């Protein structure tokens, strides 16, 4: 009843162009099995967002990568957040809920557009610049290590760490053999830095331990909470700012549309988040026989959810492969849906309005003008390098 398919997900012909792939999978059925890996698999909309959204059958808690943790170690201590169900998950959950603040954005908004402004200027005086190493991941090293309160040493190690984690949420491909290899000194290096002495007063770090105080966690799970922001923080909104870009530079009339109304840069980026999806998927495990779209799927097994597919199925979206600023965009799965959905969902999209509001008063043209390379990981989809000539407005 269910279909077997052979595509692998994690292969890097898949990376290199997933969508054909993405649409045999959503049209073989609801449900798919995956034979490389032994998974189901859920790509239409409809499916993904049920799942997402049913915690307690589709759990988290035996990881969100393809290792089971009641089969297999997990290679680092679990995210006390993230590989949790409720209610374990609720008080960790409420406390970076409150760290993550719609009042904490206010303490912050004024350096972060400044930030960007100021980053537009300086490539502006270049033209000629790489959108990923000079703007994707050059504004979040420059505002979000020290909103955590990290100090300067050993900052070097966040990026490797975030691809490590990333790709270990993968199979045991090349890609997460090697990431977790040798890994030692990023996982020494960050979790020394979550560490209470380590994290400046003030920052994301040291709030999440000043809540040890009011009893919603304990001191001891503080550290593992500042390791969850210095795990997802950082890397997704790399490529989620790459993804903007790289959507405004091959759609020069929605570049357009922006400048001429800056206040689309929020609805502009969570469109760049749906169009590609800068996380690509994640597991579920279920805990008991369940059906799902027709299929029934035994206890303990592994459900690999496509998020990126389910951002572009044509069930639910209008011109589902067009990058449109305008586009009423709730619903969209790119941050997921539910209980776990992005707690860092409001610092992501001050960086990206930010970000895309600078580009959209200062910029009059994005041309891309070099070599574009693909970035592989397991669980993010973005791009190594991106050359592009900015014109000024
Ligand atoms: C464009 C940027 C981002 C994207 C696309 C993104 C995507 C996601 C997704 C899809 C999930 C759900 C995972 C699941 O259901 O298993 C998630 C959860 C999470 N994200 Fe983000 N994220 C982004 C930025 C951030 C930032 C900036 C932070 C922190 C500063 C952050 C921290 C977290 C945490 C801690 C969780 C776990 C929440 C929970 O389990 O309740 N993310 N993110
Ligand atoms: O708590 C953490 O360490 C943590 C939290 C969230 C993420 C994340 O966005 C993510 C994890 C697995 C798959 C797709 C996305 C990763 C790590
Ligand atoms: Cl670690
Ligand atoms: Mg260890
Ligand atoms: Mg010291």
């Amino acid at each position: 009843t269910i279909p077997h398919l052979a595509i692998d997900p994690f292969s890097l012909d898949f990376f290199d162009d997933p969508y054909p792939d993405q649409q045999t999978l959503r049209d073989a059925g609801p449900v798919v099995y995956l034979d490389k890996w032994n998974v189901y698999g859920v790509a239409r909309y409809a499916e993904v967002h049920a799942v997402l959204n049913d915690p307690t059958t589709f759990c988290s808690s035996r990881g969100v990568g393809l290792s089971d943790f009641k089969k297999e170690k997990p290679w680092r201590p679990p995210s006390l957040i993230l590989e949790a169900d409720p209610p374990a998950h609720t008080r960790p959950r409420a406390v970076l809920s409150k760290v993550l603040s719609p009042a904490t954005m206010k303490t912050i908004r004024d350096g972060f557009a400044a930030a960007a402004d100021a980053k537009v200027d300086e490539l502006l005086q270049r033209g000629c610049i790489d959108a990923i190493a000079d703007l994707a991941e050059a504004y979040p090293l420059s505002v979000f290590p020290d909103a955590m309160g990290l100090k300067q040493e050993g900052r070097e190690h966040l990026l490797p760490y975030a691809g490590l984690v990333f790709n270990a949420f993968g199979p045991p491909n090349e890609l997460r053999q090697t990431a977790i290899e040798r890994s030692a000194p990023h996982q020494a290096y960050v979790n020394e830095q979550c560490q209470r002495p380590n994290l400046a007063p003030g920052g994301f770090g040291a709030c999440i331990h000043a809540f040890t105080d009011t009893g919603e966690i304990t001191p001891d799970e503080a550290p593992l909470l500042v390791r969850s922001l210095l795990s997802a923080g950082l890397d997704t909104t790399v490529n989620g700012i790459g993804a903007a870009v790289y959507c405004l530079a091959r759609f020069p009339g929605e570049l357009q549309r922006l400048r001429s109304d800056p206040t689309l840069a929020r609805n502009a980026f969570e469109e760049a988040v749906r169009f590609e999806s800068p996380v690509q998927t994640f597991f579920r495990t279920t805990t008991r026989e369940v059906e799902l779209g027709g299929a029934v799927i035994g206890e303990g097994e592994k459900v690999l959810m496509f998020l990126g597919s389910a951002n572009r199925d044509p069930r639910r979206w209008s011109d589902p492969d067009l990058y449109d600023i305008t586009r009423k965009t709730s619903g969209h799965v790119g941050f997921g849906s539910g209980v776990h959905m992005c707690v860092g969902q409001l610092v992501a999209r001050l960086e990206g309005e930010v970000m895309l509001s600078a580009l959209a008063r200062k910029v009059a043209a994005i041309d891309i003008d070099g070599p574009v390379k693909r970035r592989f990981n397991n669980t993010l989809r973005g791009l190594e390098s991106l050359p592009v000539k900015l014109t000024p407005a």
